[PDB]
């Protein structure tokens, strides 16, 4: 039962159809996510999960369009009924308040009860259907929840603030973390209550304190997104995966994305938002739209906001930024980066699920670090000769063992060794000498009338004179890495 402003708006013949419906409902007081997040749900299908076109449906049709050159040619961006996704909206509300009964949860003062938002958390969790043995891709929309009746963790969670918004409910809301979805509730806004799974476990209905309490990398200890409705628009913007397959990204779902990340920019909605800076970045180092800001200022805008709103205690926003250094082959400043990255996860405890960050760590030590190296050591007979990088090195390393201490579960063991002793002889013994580690002579500094580098890590304290010789010990390391 949409209005007729929102009703003139179709069909969606373009991308820019869609970017227009997208910055209209923006304008509105309580932009509806239900409507949205179809939209994204359908064009996607054809765009990249099903690309095929029908013979014999007159209920579809396509819009031709030049596509640009090198490429040529046309392309055929599939066109938004009215009518199609008239229905699937109207489903879901019947489904919805067809399923709940409101009249029953006596919101005294619009006080939304924990009791109320559990059933409507069980709505959403009776009625899915799971894909367990296989990783299915693009189940995040609430157009593959009512179709097919597949959500992914993330979609689990943006599918009950869908139905709180429904139900009318304003004061009910999408929380997530770097790696996980939650909703975030109350008169103040303070109430916390688990809506989906991460990979384990099944723990919905309670708070996630204990998870903040543990100095846990997926609940961040506290520092997470708290979203106000314009915000929840940017993650399901976030949530649109252009992949065909492993390898191909569909060029309209990009630019569509793109487009509406701008938008956001502009009304001002992904300033407490750093992932959304970095992906726009991103998107922005692949095509750069004209007349814009560039990736390197878009990155350091998305620092600042983790710094400002989120404690400094976001790790992706300095990876968004080593990673375009990584790329660009410029080897000092991805290092740089990989150190300040470090600065950040020294102050954690690596937990069971914490799992998806260790990944990312593992890669950086073990696979992009040596491969920069190998290029570096190549392109040399320079970062290998410049002394910066390697107290940038240590200290990536330093954060590492610091992350480690405090945890139940090792971090560091054989596999990793080998890259650091690798990676440590890509310096020279003449260059690896000059550093000096130090305590600290004297506190603060005063207004009256080699480069330097310091250790928090028991580990790295206890090879301190070990990592500074002549010639590398390869065996000893190895095993002082590794400890209860
Ligand atoms: C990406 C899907 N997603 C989640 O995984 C997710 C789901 C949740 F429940 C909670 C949070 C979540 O993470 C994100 N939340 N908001 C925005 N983006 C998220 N992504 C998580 C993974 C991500 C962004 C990309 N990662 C970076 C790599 C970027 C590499 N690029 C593409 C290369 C460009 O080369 C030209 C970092 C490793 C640096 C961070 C959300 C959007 C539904
Ligand atoms: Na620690």
């Amino acid at each position: 039962g949409l209005k007729a402003a929102q009703k003139t708006l179709f069909p969606l013949r373009s991308i820019d159809d869609v970017v227009r419906l997208f910055a209209a409902e923006l304008g509105r007081e309580e932009p509806d996510l239900v409507l949205l997040s179809l939209v994204l749900g359908f064009v996607e299908h054809f765009l990249a999960v099903n690309r095929v076109i029908p013979t014999n449906v007159p209920e579809l049709t396509f819009q031709p369009s030049p596509a640009p050159d090198p490429p040529g040619g046309l392309t055929y961006f599939p066109v938004a009924d009215l009518s199609i996704i008239a229905a699937l909206y109207a489903r879901f509300t019947a489904q919805i308040r067809g399923a709940v009964d409101l009249s029953l949860y006596p919101r005294e003062g619009g006080v939304s009860s924990r009791e109320l938002v559990k059933k409507v958390s069980d709505v959403i969790w009776n009625s899915l259907s799971r894909s367990y043995f296989k990783d299915r891709a693009h189940i995040q929309s609430l157009f593959s929840f009512i179709t097919g009746t597949k959500l992914d963790s993330s979609g689990v969670a943006f599918a009950v603030v869908g139905a709180c918004q429904a139900l009318g409910l304003r004061d009910v809301h999408l929380a997530l973390s770097e790696d996980h979805a939650w909703v975030v509730f109350g008169p103040n806004g303070e109430q916390t209550a688990e809506v989906t799974w991460h990979g384990n476990e099944d723990r919905r209905g309670q708070t996630v304190n204990a998870g903040v309490a543990e100095r846990s990398w997926l609940y961040l200890k506290g520092s997470y997104m708290r979203c106000d409705r314009k915000m929840e628009v940017a993650f399901m913007v976030c949530a649109i995966n252009p992949s065909i397959d492993l390898h191909t990204d569909s060029l309209e779902l990009l630019q569509l994305q793109q487009k509406l990340l701008w938008l956001l920019y502009d009304l001002g909605h992904l300033e407490r938002y750093p992932m959304a800076l970095g992906n726009l970045a991103d998107l922005e180092e692949l095509e750069p739209t004209p007349g814009r800001p560039d990736p390197l200022t878009l990155y350091h805008k998305g620092i600042a906001s983790a710094k400002t709103y989120y404690r400094d205690e976001h790790i992706y926003p300095y990876m968004y930024l080593a990673g375009y250094h990584c790329r660009n082959r410029n080897v000092r400043e991805a290092l740089q980066a990989w150190a300040d990255t470090a600065t950040v996860i020294q102050d954690y405890n690596y937990c069971r699920e914490d799992e998806e960050i260790y990944k990312e760590f593992f890669e950086v030590a073990n696979d992009v670090i040596p491969n920069l190296l190998k290029e570096a050591a190549s392109l040399l007979e320079s970062a290998l000769q410049d002394p910066e990088c390697f107290a940038h090195l240590l200290r990536f390393y330093d954060g590492i063992c610091k992350w480690e201490e405090g945890s139940p579960t090792p971090v560091l063991h054989v596999g990793w060794a080998t890259f650091l002793v690798q990676s440590l002889g890509r310096f020279e013994g003449q260059v690896r000498q000059k550093v000096r580690i130090v305590s600290g002579t004297v506190a603060g500094t005063a207004r009256g009338p080699g480069p330097v580098l310091t250790f928090q890590s028991e580990k790295m304290k206890g090879m301190k004179e070990l990592l500074v010789a002549t010639k590398i010990n390869s065996s000893a390391i190895k095993l002082q890495l590794t400890a209860q």
